[PDB]
């Protein structure tokens, strides 16, 4: 029933930060999909050509499209903010719902209310820090002042540094100022969230509490990562992620 899964970069990352996990995955039995999402490919306009979220999302849509049968989508980071527009919109293609380490948010909730500062249990004060507008507000980039500072707090997991086809330069805001639109068909999907106990971008304490605060259940599984365990644990990322795909509403 289950014949594609889906995984989706975060803010300033590509499709390819999950080359270590692809073949683990397709071992597994599955086709694997990392795309870029629009804005994310050197030379297609970059943070301004994004209009808005189905725009954003399009190349997962086109995927889903021509999937045989159902899909898993997995969102890290600012991803699960896709995976859940893509949720409400294409419930009829999706099976399972991965958030890894990933922004969960309530039916009209804007990722923004666990990235700013607030209460109880939110802010990403690291990554508002190190990240910063661009272009009149409608970009972000990072800050390439502090170099190290970078690696340890978003690549420390990568066993050295990762390379230049893992990343962009400037990231759309549109992904963090977008409510969920998630309703009816699309809160019967099964949901994962997939902890990263060590992440200082995401805290455990604010990935925690998006689960508390989302309606329904959630299902978790926690890994002894930090923010990047597609670098420092492929293999145990990988059967979790398949485990969930093989059975999502049992798991």
């Amino acid at each position: 029933t289950v014949t594609d899964i889906i995984l989706i970069h975060g803010a300033l990352n590509r499709g390819a930060c999950y080359d270590a996990v692809v073949p683990l995955l397709e071992a597994r039995g599955y086709r694997v999909h990392a795309p870029d999402l629009t804005g994310h490919t050197p030379g297609d306009g970059g943070h301004l050509s994004v209009v808005d979220m189905e725009h954003y999302t399009r190349p997962v849509a086109d995927i889903l499209a021509r999937a045989e049968g159902q899909s898993i989508l997995l969102g890290h980071s600012l991803g699960g903010a896709s995976i859940s527009w893509l949720a409400q919109h294409h419930p009829d293609k999706v099976a399972g719902l991965i958030y890894l380490t990933a922004v969960l948010t309530a039916p009209g909730v804007t990722p923004e209310t666990f990235v700013l500062p607030g209460e109880p249990n939110r802010g990403t004060p690291h990554a508002l820090d190190l990240i910063q507008p661009v272009d009149e507000g409608r970009g972000l980039q990072a800050d390439f002042s502090r170099l190290e500072r970078l690696r340890e707090v978003f690549m420390g997991d990568y066993p050295g540094m990762p390379p230049a086809e893992h990343f962009i330069q400037t990231q759309s805001t549109v992904p963090f100022g977008t409510p969920n639109p998630m309703e009816g068909r699309a809160l019967e999907i099964p949901r994962l969230y997939i902890e990263a106990l060590d992440d200082v971008v995401l805290p455990i304490a604010v990935q925690r509490q998006m689960q508390k605060e989302f309606p329904g259940p959630v299902a978790v599984v926690s890994l002894p990562a930090s923010h990047a365990p597609y670098y420092s644990m492929p293999e145990r990322l990988a059967e979790a992620i398949a485990d969930f795909a093989d059975a999502p509403a049992e798991y």
